C-alpha cells in the first residue's frame, strides 16, 4: 500500500529474454502455421469466429517498439496464438497438433526462464 512496498524484483533484462524465447518459437519446426497473421480474406469463418488474431509477426513487432508493458502482457499474447489454434483447427489436425506442440514448448521455456 502507500510508502509498503515488496522487494523489487529485478526486471532490467526481461525484454531480452522474452526476445530469446520469441527466437525460439520462430526457428520451431512446427512453427509454420503461427509465423504470420491469417489471411482474412481467403480463409472463411475466421473474421467473424476469432475477435481477437494474434500471430508471431505481429508479437515480434509489438515487442520490438514497446508495446508490452510487461513480462505477463507479453505471456498474454504467445497464449492468445494458441487458444485461437484451438478455437478454429481440430485436435486430430496438423495444425491442431502444432498448437499443442507449440503450446508446451512455450510453457516449459516460461517456467525455466522466470519462475
Amino acid at each position: 500500500s502507500m510508502s509498503v512496498k515488496k522487494p523489487k524484483r529485478d526486471d532490467s533484462k526481461d525484454l531480452a529474454l522474452c526476445s530469446m524465447i520469441l527466437t525460439e518459437m520462430e526457428t520451431h519446426e512446427d512453427a509454420w502455421p503461427f509465423l504470420l497473421p491469417v489471411n482474412l480474406k481467403l480463409v472463411p469463418g475466421y473474421k467473424k469466429v476469432i475477435k481477437k488474431p494474434m500471430d508471431f509477426s505481429t508479437i515480434r513487432e509489438k515487442l520490438s517498439s514497446g508495446q508490452y508493458p510487461n513480462l505477463e502482457t507479453f505471456a498474454l499474447d504467445v497464449r492468445l496464438v494458441f487458444d485461437n489454434c484451438e478455437t478454429f483447427n481440430e485436435d486430430d489436425s496438423d495444425i491442431g497438433r502444432a498448437g499443442h506442440n507449440m503450446r508446451k514448448y512455450f510453457e516449459k521455456k516460461w517456467t525455466d526462464t522466470f519462475k
